[PDB]
């Protein structure tokens, strides 16, 4: 069973690989279908489809009586999106923000902010049912300012199966690899589930890197940003809600704040100045100050 995880470890690779680029592909000819902007649609559609594991593992872990895996996966996929998901992404292609994106990441930083406080006594089922709330409005003023009113095509109906392979192709490819690697590590008895669940916000993570890398080789800057601003408000409103409504989830406070000052930075970079190199390397650099001091 050490051959059937290498297997599934690389064949979970060569799926995240094209896979992601089929899904980046589909989700620019939609934007250019529907007529809006590359940030739209990977601040909806991309990012709730990539946040479908952390949605179902919040939900199922909640269940299963782990509201700590459930709130961590959640808070920690956010914090994985800015420092490492964007932080490489940026670097590879540099984003000038301009004034209409800005709104959206203060709005963002926001919505942040607010869950930060709401949660610092925890996450009962209320404060869930609020999230989702905003998350859902946050969606729809989000398409509003990001679509023009204007108007079955053979350009059509290859984008959306473009699209749709692409995500089985990742989320599955994603399965596969967190599956190939854990039995890998079984089969050669170095299991450790305390390592495990600290890098199931990470398993689930996967399709926003991959992904995002694909946007990002492609020049697709706002698709991006748009990736990572609404996988973090999927994973807040959408993951963290749900699962709060199985049980009352544990303060995170310090992994909030570290999300709150890196979203802050994320808007200030955005305003200011812009989401290149040196704002990527830095991005980086708290990323990996977090992973190696935050407790596992
Ligand atoms: C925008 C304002 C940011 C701060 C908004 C703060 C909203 C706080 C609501 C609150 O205090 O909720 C506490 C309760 O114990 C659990 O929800
Ligand atoms: C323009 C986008 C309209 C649809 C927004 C919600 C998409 C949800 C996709 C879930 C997979
Ligand atoms: C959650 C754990 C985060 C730190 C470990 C990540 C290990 C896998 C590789 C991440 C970088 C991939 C770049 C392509
Ligand atoms: C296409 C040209 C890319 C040049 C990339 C330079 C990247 C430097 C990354 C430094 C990361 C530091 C992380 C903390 C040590
Ligand atoms: C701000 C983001 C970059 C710096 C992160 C510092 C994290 C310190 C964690 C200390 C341990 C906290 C859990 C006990
Ligand atoms: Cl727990
Ligand atoms: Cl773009
Ligand atoms: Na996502
Ligand atoms: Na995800
Ligand atoms: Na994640
Ligand atoms: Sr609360």
């Amino acid at each position: 069973m050490v051959i059937l995880g290498v297997g599934y470890f690389l064949l979970g690779l060569i799926l995240l690989y094209y896979g992601s680029d089929w899904f980046v592909l589909g989700s620019e000819r939609i934007a250019r279908h529907f007529n809006v902007s590359n940030f739209v649609i990977g601040a909806t559609v991309m990012a709730i489809g990539t946040s479908l594991p952390e949605i179902l593992t919040s939900a199922y872990a909640s269940y299963m009586h782990a509201p700590g895996i459930s709130i961590g996966n959640a808070i920690g996929s956010c914090i994985c999106n800015i420092g490492l998901v964007l932080g490489l992404s940026a670097i590879i292609s540099p984003i000038i923000v301009d004034k209409n994106l800005q709104k959206n990441i203060l709005v963002y930083l926001l919505f942040v902010i607010f869950a930060a406080v709401i949660g610092i006594d925890g996450f009962s089922w209320i404060d869930g049912v609020v999230l989702l709330i905003l998350f859902i409005i946050y969606l729809r003023w989000t398409v509003k300012n990001g679509s023009a009113e204007i108007e079955n095509n053979p350009s059509v109906v290859f984008s959306l199966v473009l699209l749709i392979i692409g995500l089985i192709g990742v989320l599955v490819g994603a399965e596969l690899f967190v599956d190939g690697a854990k039995k890998i590590a079984l089969a050669l008895d170095i299991s450790d589930k305390v390592i495990g669940f600290t890098l199931v916000a990470f398993g689930t993570s996967l399709p926003e890197l991959m992904v995002s890398l694909a946007a990002a080789k492609r020049n697709l800057g706002g698709m991006v940003l748009g990736n990572v601003i609404g996988s973090n408000i999927a994973d807040i409103g959408g993951a963290l809600a749900v699962g709060s409504l199985f049980m009352h989830l544990p303060a995170e406070n310090v992994q909030m704040a570290v999300l709150v000052i890196m979203s802050l930075l994320l808007y200030l970079f955005a305003k200011y100045s812009k989401i290149g190199r040196w704002q990527g390397i830095l991005f980086l650099a708290l990323y990996i100050i977090a992973i190696a001091s935050l407790r596992m």
